[PDB]
């Protein structure tokens, strides 16, 4: 009955309890290491998204997120699938797409005791080959044959570390890239929510998208052709109309991308008082200038919605991060976790793990003032500066246009000319990037004294007498870059010498040799580090067990388990497990574009055309959340029935639930998932595509 | 669910403690004896208040006492931030221009009033709810010399349900009301102007007075020799607390409520006076908004400004989301409909056309009504300058004339309301373009016919640019700034007064201001008359049991249960709020958040004593399904045995629009726990003298 993310392997020692939870069905249905198993239907969908397959016929389904930037791909002004939707009426009219793939996890293998002989082969005690991918992918090869590329078409194989190098896998991979585009709601559905619901409890977004995998007359992978034919399953979901109900149990299966879990009290202070904070502290100033230049010019928005936007997502997840260190009390378990380990290892007679925690913290406070100029100088001016940027000629562009007969002189401009109107591009402003950047350039001056500056910005002292103003004036007004007219006018006559001292040019070399040199300077403090971790966690794993505990995630095929139930948010507030289309209609707002109701499904609503898809009741669900442990990766995981059938779609987690990256919160963390009736509802009376639903497999 | 006289406490009884009191009817209301009733007074003609001990102490809200404990405030042992606690009776602070008011009896006088009605010529004379007659009712029937004979007495006659029903009230008023205790303004207003209309709420609304009077209990004025009063009847205080579908009850005064109108009068309200003010409010809030982010001392100087307009604006929002979603509208045409239908079954239509007199007075003055509000909302209250100072008669002819020094009695005159006017809170750049941006929305909701007669200059001597024409109105004027008044003072021109753009402005608005309320004030009565006859009908047609007549500041009794509700799909809150919102809620960096020491200090070592409840958990508010409005601000609240458990102090903004239609899932009266009450007089006041004064029933 622990909540985590689970490896395959596992399932074994958790089965039991699973059991205990309301999970009917038979272990090796749900994981056979010799057979096929339910976990053959989980896919890793392009990458960085989870799916499942629901039919006999090769049909996928994932989040509408997922297949977003597909289904706009194949969307046209006239014919706009992307607000109206997709939904090929034959499988001929399903529309294929380039740089897709789907990814079967077609075989996992214990390789720790092949990995650890083939390390014994030392060549440096402290060698960090243990964790570098390319030596692993190395070892793969070896123990799967010379060529085994073409003895096998579609498979690959692969090697990962877990447990900070202490445990190691090997997955034989299933690779199919053709990947057609067969169902997709409209945007006033599957992304109903958008951003002012992003994250967020309560929620009523039909988040889905539907696929099918294509291959060969065998089944094997093959890239798109006219001739290839929908793939038939080795395992399938079936669908279930049952419906959940609060404390029902629930699982998934997925993909998690990465979680910390094992992180000491000291690397937990690190990211909220360096991290976070200079992360909050540095956005909120942009952010801040940023949203008043949109308020006040309406062309201004529509140019900086994107990079607006953008720059809120990791600044909303500091937030809620440092949130969940105040409250939830993350440092203090960390250094419970670790202090027992401690305890445990002096009462053993090793003091080993003792070393190894006192490592770690030495080297992160060693290290605090490089990682507190980094910080600084990437979220203020790498990331929080437009013009930082700007286009830096580069040495074989100097020498080029230098001393240098040849009109490959016009060549290295023309290069340069490319990268300036991708720099000044058509959401770019210069005058909302100078204000920008006084206002960051201000408060990085306030935290990083003289001596540490990039060697520009010591002209503000030295030269423009403190003003920031006038020093970002000058930049722009000499500059070559500074406009359109500066640049053509340096195109017309370009010499070395101009750029050589141009004050934007010198501006966005100094930040950025200041980057790469914090950078060199911080580098080797990770490998005394990680080092220590290892044997951190050796020990954690040989006190507490290897059943009660979980390695961190790592793009890896993981199951969580947990029931169907809300939580309290704050004080005498209360969200309930399930919403339900009445919240869709409370929430129906015409003028705004996040809140546009389709009319097809407001007609089924107040028609109450829900036909078996609705509850008992009477009404109509849409989500419901889950205690399941997921993260970022578990995007378009399935929801598995007691028996094994699929009753949802998970799409996102809650805001209060980011601290579960570090440590799960029991009464906080929940997986926010899109009930599957809701997602045939859709199907049916919005879509009318009668024959996926054939497709499927649907239980009682 | 009704906001009922205490004469319909016989017929409501029996439903009382069918859902859950247990107290007997006359010691509740007590027409010819004492009863719970002598304990609640009207606080300063607004709130309501109750008395608390055997010694005169009253409890109220905060926000009801904020103007005292303002008052009191020096420069800086300033009792509004840090509070106040008076350690003996000697040291409370007598308050001026303040008053108590109880309710000593009530009676019926609807057919003595009546048959003087039926004694007037005119049928369409409004006497009938005219004050100065029905108080000239009064006193023939009280007698000619009453007040004389009845020492603190005074008597009042009041119309009920459109004239239909007349109560007649003998009221015993004390004026010398002082100031005992108050918790810091952290606490008494932590909910401030975010949490406003908001449940869950946090806020610990009260503060303490007490009443004094002659030696022997008779109304006086401020006197050293007055002595505390020692009333006849006061609330014992329970510790028992409340639990979820409690019996809960009040008694208060609630001000105003419209339960009574028609289809069309809502519409009005929604089309007219709701979304006027929502939008010219929204525009001037934003500009301020924008100001107020730009420069943090504009944020000091505009910050109650800002705060004060979102008031009614946010009611304004709750109350057009309840006419959208709750379906008011619909609900009145039924009831109207009913009558129709029935009025047409007897013979007898005069209520049908009451109906139609409403309808066709409520269209005809639309456009009027609408000007009115446009103007109000955009110009008067919309814009700072439009308050600017204007030159009376008497100063006109002193500075014209030319025949005294008291040509310069005139200028100082001036001088001093100009200084009032841009006083420290007022910038000329905000209320510049502020104005821009009001006008330009006024100008484009009313035509140049019907503009007042300055700001058609915007057409004629501007090329419509309204931004030239504000920035000419503060150049060239007088009060335009304190270098250009100046100017003006040492070389003073009534012939450059009289054609100051700003005086020109600020006196047309205010003159088209009034003359709209002049013609729309004749539309009045014809609508008053026909809702005489409108709910004349309604009580014949239904009955005297389940309609309640509307509220008009007088003692009214509701009763409910402490229950919670769910405001959205798959959201409930709770009905009772704890101490740990509180700190959920702390934000050192915002005023409204902030959270007092000692009371972090009183979370923290869980020092909550016997005012806990049966969990551990410290109680700050709770909610009940009762009926109420504004005004009744301070009113007591009593469980099932009518002790003490409470202070009403709001109502959530899905409420709002009770005053036209109760609604049952979403309405609740705000209430702040007596058990926190005690705790914050406790563990942060340190006044034992006043825990032991009243009488706490554990």
């Amino acid at each position: 009955m622990d909540e985590g993310m689970w490896l395959m392997q596992q399932l074994g020692r958790k089965y039991a309890q699973m059991k205990e939870r309301g999970l009917k069905m038979k272990e090796y249905d749900l994981y056979n290491p010799n057979g096929t198993s339910l976990k053959d239907a989980v896919v890793l969908f392009d990458g960085g998204c989870t799916g499942e397959v629901v039919s006999d016929r090769g049909l996928v389904l994932t989040n509408h997120h997922c297949g977003y930037d597909m289904i706009q791909a194949h969307s046209t002004l006239e014919h706009n699938y992307l607000e109206n939707g997709f939904w090929a009426m034959r499988e001929a009219d399903e529309l294929p797409n380039k740089d897709i793939s789907v990814v079967f996890i077609d075989k996992i293998e214990d390789v720790t005791d092949y990995v650890k002989k083939e390390l014994k082969a030392i060549k440096d005690p402290n060698s960090m080959d243990y964790l570098s991918p390319k030596y692993l992918q190395k070892l793969a090869d070896k123990k799967a044959g010379k060529n085994f590329s073409a003895k096998n078409p579609g498979l690959s194989v692969e090697i990962k570390a877990f447990y900070g190098g202490n445990l190691y896998l090997m997955f034989t991979k299933k690779t199919y890239t053709d990947v057609r585009l067969v169902g997709a709601p409209p945007s006033s559905i599957g992304k109903f929510g958008a951003d002012t619901d992003n994250w967020i409890w309560p929620r009523h977004t039909g988040d889905f998208s539907i696929f099918r995998i294509y291959a060969d007359k065998n089944g094997n992978p093959a890239p798109y052709s006219e001739d290839n034919v929908p793939l038939k399953p080795k395992r399938f979901f079936n669908i279930s109309l049952g419906g959940v109900q609060e404390n029902d149990y629930a699982m998934i299966m997925g993909f998690p991308g990465t979680t910390h879990r094992y992180f000491t009290a000291s690397e937990v202070d690190e990211w909220k008082s360096i991290d976070n904070d200079i992360r909050i502290r540095m956005r909120d100033i942009r952010q801040g200038v940023m949203l008043r230049e949109m308020l006040a010019d309406p062309q201004i928005k529509i140019m900086y919605s994107a990079k607006y936007a953008a720059s809120q997502n990791a600044y909303k997840r500091a937030i809620g991060a440092n949130w969940a260190i105040k409250t939830r009390g993350l440092r203090q378990n960390k250094q419970a976790m670790q202090d027992r380990l401690i305890a445990w290892g002096a009462k053993q007679g090793t003091p080993r793990y003792e070393e190894a925690v006192h490592e770690i913290d030495a080297t992160v406070a060693k290290r605090a003032d490089l990682r507190r100029r980094y910080w600084m100088i990437e979220e203020g001016i790498i990331r929080g500066i437009e013009f930082a940027r700007s286009p830096i000629p580069t040495e074989d562009e100097t020498k080029a246009l230098q001393g240098n007969d040849a009109s490959a002189r016009k060549e290295a401009i023309d290069k340069i000319r490319t990268r300036y109107s991708k720099f000044a591009n058509k959401d770019y402003s210069a005058e909302v990037d100078k204000k920008v950047a006084v206002a960051m350039l201000t408060e990085y001056l306030k935290e990083i004294p003289y001596e540490n500056l990039p060697l520009h910005l010591r002209l503000v002292k030295d030269r423009f007498a403190g003003d920031v103003q006038a020093y970002v004036d000058d930049i722009f007004a000499r500059s070559v870059f500074g406009s359109e007219a500066q640049f053509d006018a340096f195109a017309a006559v370009p010499s070395v010498e101009k750029l050589a001292e141009d004050p934007m040019v010198l501006f966005a070399s100094s930040v950025f040799d200041e980057y790469r040199k914090l950078y060199n300077e911080l580098r080797p403090y990770d490998d005394p580090i990680l080092r220590a971790q290892r044997t951190y966690i050796a020990g954690l794993l040989e006190m507490d067990g290897d059943q009660d505990q979980f390695p961190d995630a790592n793009l890896t095929l993981r199951f969580t388990y947990g029931q169907v139930k809300g939580y309290s948010p704050r004080d005498n507030v209360y969200y309930g497990h399930q919403t339900t289309l009445d919240g869709v209609m409370e929430k129906e707002d015409p003028d705004n574009w996040e809140f546009v109701v389709d009319p097809k499904l407001k007609a089924v609503y107040e028609r109450k055309d829900f036909g078996r898809y609705a509850d008992r009741s009477g009404r109509m669900p849409v989500a419901f959340c889950a205690t399941t442990h997921t993260t970022g990766g578990n995007a378009g995981s399935p929801v598995m029935n007691a028996n094994g059938e699929l009753i949802g779609l998970n799409f996102d987690r809650n805001w209060e639930g980011v601290g579960g990256d570090i440590q799960y919160l029991a009464d906080y963390q929940r997986s926010i998932i899109v009930d599957i009736r809701y997602v045939l509802l859709v199907i049916d009376k919005v879509g009318g595509c009668q024959r996926l639903l054939d497709e499927m497999n649907i239980v009682p």
